[PDB]
């Protein structure tokens, strides 16, 4: 059972990886692009969030 | 009742070109032409958003 949440946690990196390779299209790019950013502005705003 | 299914996809295809009639008036057709290109985008963001 331990291999297998292991396997999962490979499956979902893998697709991580996959998620790398569509940056090349012009696209869809600059939306992963901003969506970085925007993720770690988010990531802030809710911890304070979860603060309070 | 495949007729019938066929016919309710006739309605729907008709009321998209009835939507297209509404372009000439100003008040909403530049909320139409606007409407296409979120469209297009939101589609794009939908499609990442369903991989992961
Ligand atoms: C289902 C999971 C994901 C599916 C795959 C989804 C992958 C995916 O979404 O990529 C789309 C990509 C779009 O290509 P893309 O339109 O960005 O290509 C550029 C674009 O056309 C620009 O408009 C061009 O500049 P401009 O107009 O002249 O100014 C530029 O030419 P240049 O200026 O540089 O000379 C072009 O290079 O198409 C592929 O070929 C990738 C091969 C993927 C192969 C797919 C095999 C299935
Ligand atoms: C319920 C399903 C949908 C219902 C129907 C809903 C259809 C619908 O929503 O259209 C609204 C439309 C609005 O007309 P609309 O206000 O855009 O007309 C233009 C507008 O008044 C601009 O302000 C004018 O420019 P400006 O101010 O001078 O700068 C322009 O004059 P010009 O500058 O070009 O000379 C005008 O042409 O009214 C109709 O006549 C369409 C006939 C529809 C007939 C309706 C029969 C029932």
């Amino acid at each position: 059972y331990s291999g297998r949440v292991i396997f999962c946690l490979d499956y979902i990196i893998f697709t991580l990886r996959l998620i790398h390779i569509f940056t090349v299209s012009r696209n869809l790019g600059p939306k992963i692009i901003m969506l970085q950013r925007m993720l770690i502005d988010v990531f802030f705003f809710l911890f304070l969030f979860a603060v309070w």
